[PDB]
């Protein structure tokens, strides 16, 4: 893809903010200055975080860009990135990107960061099996099915999301750094085969059960399971409850909003030592 003649920067890059970025990058003196495709070929790096950018329309004509640092902007549509075949590092933290469908020819992309975009659907990752690093913290991700296809990742961050099923990760045995803290994980069984782990984080899990009826002798089953499949005994129980394996029981003579319990168990997988820690809360009606 190539511009048909020397064209003013203003007319290639429709976003005022991104046009200025290119102008400064090319060391031109005005957004009306015409640029040749040769000058657009010479750009290999765009560092433009917190620059008020709403659109990267025009970037299609930058074949050779290898790095894109675009954190803290306002990008919603990444379609113009589709055909940047030489891009290796892409940072889009704190943007509004909610769709990765259009990343289906970034076959040299090794590092992707999409933290804090409010993303839930990550299925477009199926097009990037060569990824070595993927940062997805602070998003609204429930379904990590597609990550099973990302078998070359060594670093994967999924912290502070809405995940409870981590079975999709069982075949990612090249993983060395896995961040899973602040999710809804109560079952560690499927992480048992990740024997190359050096760093694992598993703290502050929160599990909010579906409501049950209040009653004097309240019984709630424990379903917190270790990697070996055995139940994790609660550490602390609210409202003077106690543990009658496999259930947690309370005497509640008066009505209460909610009951809960904390679990905390040290864990080892391969060379990585972690703390499987969290809270299960049971609303009453």
């Amino acid at each position: 893809e190539t511009i048909t003649v020397p064209t003013p920067i203003k007319q290639i890059f429709s976003d005022d903010a991104f046009a200025e970025t290119i102008k400064d990058n090319l060391k031109k003196k005005s957004v009306t200055d015409a640029v040749t495709q040769n000058e657009l070929n010479s750009i290999d790096q765009i560092i433009a975080n917190n620059s008020d950018i709403k659109s990267v329309q025009g970037i299609q004509y930058l074949p050779n860009v290898t790095k894109l640092f675009l954190n803290g902007n306002k990008l919603t549509d990444i379609k113009p990135l589709a055909n940047l075949k030489n891009l290796g590092w892409l940072f889009l933290d704190e943007n509004k990107v909610k769709d990765l469908s259009s990343l289906k020819d970034l076959k040299k992309l090794k590092s992707l960061s999409l933290e804090h975009n409010g993303i839930s659907d990550i299925n477009g990752l199926v097009h990037l099996p060569q990824l070595e690093s993927l940062y997805l913290g602070n998003n609204k991700i429930t379904d990590i099915t597609v990550l099973s296809r990302l078998t070359k990742l060594d670093t994967l961050s999924l912290e502070d999301n809405q995940i409870s099923d981590i079975v999709p990760l069982a075949g990612l045995t090249k993983l060395q750094n896995l961040y899973l803290s602040k999710n809804h994980i109560s079952d560690l069984r499927a992480l048992a085969g990740l024997k190359n782990l050096d760093v694992l984080e598993l703290f502050s899990q929160e599990c909010l059960n579906k409501p049950i009826n209040h009653q004097s002798n309240l019984v709630v089953p424990n379903t917190v399971k270790n990697t070996d499949g055995s139940l994790v005994t609660p550490e602390i129980i609210s409202d003077d409850g106690d543990y009658e394996k496999p259930n947690v029981k309370w005497h509640l003579p008066e009505f209460t909003n909610e009951v809960s319990f904390i679990f905390y168990q040290p864990v080892t997988i391969g060379k990585a030592k972690a703390r499987f820690h969290g809270r299960v809360t049971q609303p009453l009606k």
